[PDB]
């Protein structure tokens, strides 16, 4: 079916919960072993989210190379992605390591540092210009060059030195703040502009590295924005826009990474966000 009838069709039967559970039935499963392994338990978030071992980011380290982090590749989209967990205390060096292994350009962070009183993920980027981060078990130096704060949004310029070969890169960091402590937005208006403000700096282009995003478990926010970002790609690109469907995108994606799309209100979030975004591509 067409996705903006489907879409009625579901909220006047009030089947998301249904549709979201087949979805869940479908999914790929895939082994998961190096994340299991014991030496690894302090670099995992949560134990029921873990990187499949095809498709994991390898550290390029001889001792340990494993972060929980997972390479979504979109063959006929032509994009790729890197979806991660919100760093901890003990892999916030792994984090900036992977960044600058894997060539980024951007990192797209969709959670606060604290949400519902707990921490989400660790203070990752430094705060105050005059005052950098060194990571040393990875021999990185993190500086804040800028930062635009906005009403929904913060964009940050960040200077990334490899301490071993004195090379300098400028990444940047795209802060969506207001996504809310329950629940999914009202309205994906402000989301969508977030997703085109990171398009239009280059972020997710071919001549850059994977973009690198992540919310607390790196799977529910971080999953509603990169299917966000496909499904509207491929609109764009086929002959037929209402042939693309965005429950067997999904289950693409979910080869790759488990678990993306936390909730049936993501799935049905998701959706309204490209059928708003697909008029106005044209309007
Ligand atoms: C971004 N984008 C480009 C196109 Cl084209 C579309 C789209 O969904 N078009 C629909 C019109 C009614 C049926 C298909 N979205």
């Amino acid at each position: 079916m067409e996705m903006e009838k489907e879409f009625e069709q579901i909220d006047k039967s009030g089947s998301w919960a249904a549709i979201y559970q087949d979805i869940r039935h479908e999914a790929s499963d895939f082994p998961s072993r190096v994340a299991k392994l014991p030496k690894n338990k302090n670099r995992n978030r949560y134990r029921d989210v873990s990187p499949f071992d095809h498709s994991r980011i390898k550290l390029h380290q001889e001792d340990n190379d494993y972060i929980n982090a997972s390479l979504i590749k979109m063959e006929e989209a032509q994009r790729s992605y890197i979806l991660t967990q919100g760093p901890l205390p003990n892999t916030v060096g792994h984090f900036w390591e992977m960044v600058w292994e894997q060539k980024s350009r951007g990192v797209v962070m969709l959670n606060r540092v604290m949400e519902k009183g707990s921490l989400k993920c660790a203070q990752y980027w430094p705060q105050k210009e005059e005052k950098e981060m060194i990571f040393e078990d990875t021999n990185l130096k993190l500086t804040l060059i800028s930062e635009d704060i906005k009403s929904y949004y913060t964009v940050r310029q960040l200077e990334l030195e490899n301490l071993t070969t004195q090379e300098t890169r400028e990444i940047l960091h795209f802060h969506y703040t207001t996504w809310p402590d329950f629940g999914v937005p009202e309205s994906p208006a402000s989301f969508l502009n977030f997703l085109f403000k990171v398009r239009e700096s280059g972020s997710l282009s071919p001549e850059h590295g994977p973009v690198v995003v992540h919310c607390s478990a790196g799977i529910g926010r971080s999953g509603t924005f990169c299917l966000a970002d496909t499904c509207l790609l491929l609109m764009d690109k086929r002959k037929d826009p209402s042939s693309v469907d965005i429950k067997k995108v999904l289950l693409e994606m979910r080869k790759f990474r488990m678990g993306l799309i936390q909730t049936a209100d993501q799935l049905r979030f998701s959706y309204l966000a490209v059928i708003e975004g697909a008029k106005f591509i044209m309007g």
